[PDB]
């Protein structure tokens, strides 16, 4: 079909997408300009329907979207089912979910990461990082849990607005990890009831600092070559082999033409 | 012109650029002593013709290089316009800008960073690796922005001081991304009222604190890698290639190298 | 023996792996409800059974392992002596060691990471990459150690609640370095009676804070890099070159190819 | 001569490294021992007796040492200077420089540093590694230099104990930078007076803690290719190649041999 065809081609252009992205910025700011309290009536009733105005053109995109590429073509990409869930959870006439409510409109705004390509590469790059800091992630999960229980255990009593029970425990862990207050407001105070928490909390901080930083270098560092590798495969359109493969294979790489230097040389010596 | 050409080959001289440094820190130091209120009327007095010395100085320096290399070929240099803004400002009767007032005349002391030429290059590492952070940067702008909206209208009816409004919640949502005092001062004052609320704070700080890292760690890789590239071509004169294009077609370079060499093994045994 | 061989087909299987972490998941849980001081009488001694249970389960489990591949060929590993201490330890009749008391059975949990292949090989990273920065951790320890000599001769008479002794020097400095209430808390108190404490602490926070970076990013760095070489070396099954050796040789090994092909070149060239 | 061969050699050996390493173990213990006041007189004249007896076998050691090299040769090592100064200045009948007083004894334990090969290595890598910051230090030190006297004239009037004079400002801007209570303690109180003092200590953490962190991976990563290439030149004896070296000549080394290749495979082809 010439219908499903140019409605692509449109789709597909620099200006939908800036007339989209104008919108998106357009609706982040009447629901910025929405927080202010002392708004009187008209003016609140004005930006509400700029507000109604700008979903209504998403639900436009979306739809025209759908048809132009097909339920399943459309479905295919993960940032299309991101923008279609964003739009379509405003239509709804009551959820019966574990969740509070739907007053986060504000979180369309997230729309423009995946609107701009440059954007939607960066958050690419940073979930694909995700996988393989999985076991970090546990290994801290598991110190946490771990921490909680004796901490609780052992301050709970003594303690129970920070060690009260697993929830407090938790939190205040988190607190005494991003060194928050920790010796003037956490164990100072405790050491005056337990004089060696020290022996637990200071282990506690130089484990978990350094698990922290493991899981923040480790995601940091693939999601810059991930990002910049899907460059080389949206340029060039050729597979890029990862930078660890070349670095681990190289000491391999480099033998081998050595060898097979030395033996084209025996024979070049003798003809 | 002999004039134009004699007066550049001074300006270029090792001397010429250790007095207007000599000046520079001699201009610096009266504007930190004018910071002593306790001082005489005299001693004031004597200070500020100190400074006017120096800037006058400035003026000399600066219509000798606009003479010696032309208005173009003076102002096709950055650093030189910069030069040109920073002393030009102070000779200014009265302006219409959007700013307060040009009482910081010790912004003069950044011309030692375009006067001495490795404090220039880390400079200019640090901006040339500024566009690439630039989707990282607008990333952490629309989590901050969104994080604003979320906690006025969550927070601030009740907590005014700091999520009265979009302004106010920017600013403490600064401070708690820096860790400063978010539980004793902030989250847990915040949970007495809305004890839920560390399931905004925990994952804000857990995304923020790992973006900004990102976005200082990809500064401080680039211009390292942008400093020391430029330094090889400010030795060679020949153009360096970036290291990451090293890096990308590193494993390309080695498979056709060994395609090459056993080609060339295949002709060898056979002759 | 039929007995041996069977019996470490059962061990070495997927689901065996599965059910020990379900009870460890279970035992973990059980631990955890138990921190809950409200619980009833029956509630407590239902729990206590259920540790009790997940306990003995892990008795079978080490003595099915000690008989399927020996005393000498159990111990050979070291996670296998961790495993048999964490379980062994809770069947003790009295002990006479320099420890306060083994109420810590949360520990057990730790036994996810010796039981789950990828989060034993994080841990193994971390622990091998340890002996590398032992000369970094003795510097620092080097610093501490001088700095609290220092801290407790000359504040410990005006402030010996942060100075009194050796061991308050050396927590109080811990938390200067951890940059925690260092100078509303600690320095500008200390100022109001020694004024040139700054000379001091200054200089004591930039020495530490950096040597504790390299001591982390040594760490991190080198665990990223074994952990990643023993994957290529459990699947290849070949031995890996160290990344470092792949690094310092690399110069060596391009200006050898490239003689070798200049001097192949200079025989082909005269045939 | 004899003397001087058979005294280097008892001076090389791993026992004199030891029994010099005891000594310096045993006099920062009992310098530790006397920070405590409550001892008795018998008890100090017994460490101060000890403290004696290893200030003279340092002086012994360093004697033996200058007479088996001679006094250029001892004093060509900068590590034996450092020995040399740690142990004289101890032998001084009156002073007349620029410092307080030498009761810090405690200094003769940094020659762990000096006598433990491996921990001399570090040191050597962290010093080597200065003079290639020198421009960020410096970069760094004009940020300091021009947000002091900001302050000093902004917010002194009205705040002076943290911004008084250019000294005090120094001081809570380095406070400030390290992120302790820059906002509950100092930014929130100083907003009471000049609202927009956000527009002034936002910019200056952000560049800060950008240009902090630079100094910091500067020093680290080359102190660590240092230290290593330090060991590569400890083993085979051969100089090596600094990576960066390696890196910026890589692409180049690279496109040599691919083009002696293909001239070669031009010349087998037609013979
Ligand atoms: C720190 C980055 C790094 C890595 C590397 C080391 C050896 C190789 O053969 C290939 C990659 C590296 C890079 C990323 C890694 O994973 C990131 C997320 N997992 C924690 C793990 C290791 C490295 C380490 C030392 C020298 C050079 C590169
Ligand atoms: C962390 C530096 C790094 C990079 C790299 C990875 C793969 C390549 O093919 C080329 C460069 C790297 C270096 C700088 C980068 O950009 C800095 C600013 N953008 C966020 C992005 C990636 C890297 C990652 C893993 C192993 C070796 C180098
Ligand atoms: C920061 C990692 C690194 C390293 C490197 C530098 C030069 C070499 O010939 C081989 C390895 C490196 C990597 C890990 C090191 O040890 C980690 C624990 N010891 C402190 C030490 C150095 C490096 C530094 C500069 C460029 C490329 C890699
Ligand atoms: C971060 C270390 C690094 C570096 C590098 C980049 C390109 C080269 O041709 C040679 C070395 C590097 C390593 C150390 C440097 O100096 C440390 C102290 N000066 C601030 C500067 C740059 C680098 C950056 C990107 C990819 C690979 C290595
Ligand atoms: C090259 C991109 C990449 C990875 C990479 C990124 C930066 C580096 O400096 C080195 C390796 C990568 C990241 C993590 C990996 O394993 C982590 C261990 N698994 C638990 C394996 C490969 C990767 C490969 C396949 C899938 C996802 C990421
Ligand atoms: C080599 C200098 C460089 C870059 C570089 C610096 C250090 C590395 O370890 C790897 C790459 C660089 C930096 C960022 C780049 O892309 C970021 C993504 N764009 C949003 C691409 C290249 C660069 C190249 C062209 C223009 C500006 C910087
Ligand atoms: C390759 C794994 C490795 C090392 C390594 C990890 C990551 C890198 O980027 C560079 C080197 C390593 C780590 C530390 C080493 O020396 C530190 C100085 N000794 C006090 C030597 C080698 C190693 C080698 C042998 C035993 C243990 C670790
Ligand atoms: C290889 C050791 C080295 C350096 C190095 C260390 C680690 C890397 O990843 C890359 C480079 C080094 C460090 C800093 C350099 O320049 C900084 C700019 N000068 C202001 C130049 C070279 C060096 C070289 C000569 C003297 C001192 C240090
Ligand atoms: C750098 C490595 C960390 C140094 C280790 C710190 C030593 C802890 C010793 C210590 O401070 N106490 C003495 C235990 O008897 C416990 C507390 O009671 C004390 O700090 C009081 O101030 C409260
Ligand atoms: C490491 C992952 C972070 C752990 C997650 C923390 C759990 C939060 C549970 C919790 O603390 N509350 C119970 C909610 O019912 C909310 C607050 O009310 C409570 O902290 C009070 O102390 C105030
Ligand atoms: C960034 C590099 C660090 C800057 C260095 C800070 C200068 C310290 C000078 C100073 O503040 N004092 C004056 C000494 O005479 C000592 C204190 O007494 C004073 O701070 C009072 O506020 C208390
Ligand atoms: C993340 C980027 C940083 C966000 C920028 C913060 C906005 C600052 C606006 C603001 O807070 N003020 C309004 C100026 O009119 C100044 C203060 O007066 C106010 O904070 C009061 O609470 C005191
Ligand atoms: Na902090
Ligand atoms: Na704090
Ligand atoms: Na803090």
């Amino acid at each position: 079909s010439h219908m499903s065809r140019k409605i692509r081609d449109l789709i597909e252009s620099k200006r939908f997408q800036n007339v989209i992205t104008a919108i998106i910025v357009l609706n982040g700011a009447v629901l910025g300009l929405l927080t202010d309290t002392t708004l009187s009536a008209s003016s609140q009733n004005l930006l509400e329907r700029v507000d109604q105005l700008c979903l209504t053109i998403f639900i436009v995109e979306i739809s025209l979207k759908i048809y132009a590429y097909g339920v399943r073509g459309f479905f295919r990409s993960g940032w299309n089912l991101f923008d279609f869930v964003i739009v379509a959870i405003a239509l709804m006439p009551a959820q019966g979910s574990l969740s509070v409510l739907r007053t986060f409109r504000i979180f369309r705004v997230m729309r423009l990461v995946s609107v701009i390509p440059t954007m939607r590469r960066v958050v690419q790059g940073m979930l694909l990082a995700l996988p393989g800091v999985g076991s970090v992630a546990a290994l801290l999960t598991v110190v946490f849990y771990i921490a909680a229980v004796m901490a609780t255990n052992l301050y709970g009593a003594t303690f129970p607005e920070w060690f009260g029970d697993l929830s407090k425990s938790l939190y205040t862990l988190f607190q005494v990890m991003t060194l928050e207050s920790w010796s003037m407001g956490i164990v100072r105070p405790v050491m005056n009831v337990h004089p060696n928490a020290w022996v637990f909390f200071i282990p506690f901080i130089m484990l978990t600092t350094l698990t922290v930083l493991n899981l923040f270098i480790g995601i940091i560092v693939d999601a810059m070559a991930i990002t910049k590798e899907q460059e080389e495969e949206a340029k060039t359109g050729h597979h890029q082999e990862p930078i660890s493969q070349t670095l681990l294979h190289l000491g391999d790489r480099l033998d081998r033409i050595e060898k097979q230097l030395a033996q084209n040389n025996e024979l070049l010596q003798r003809q």
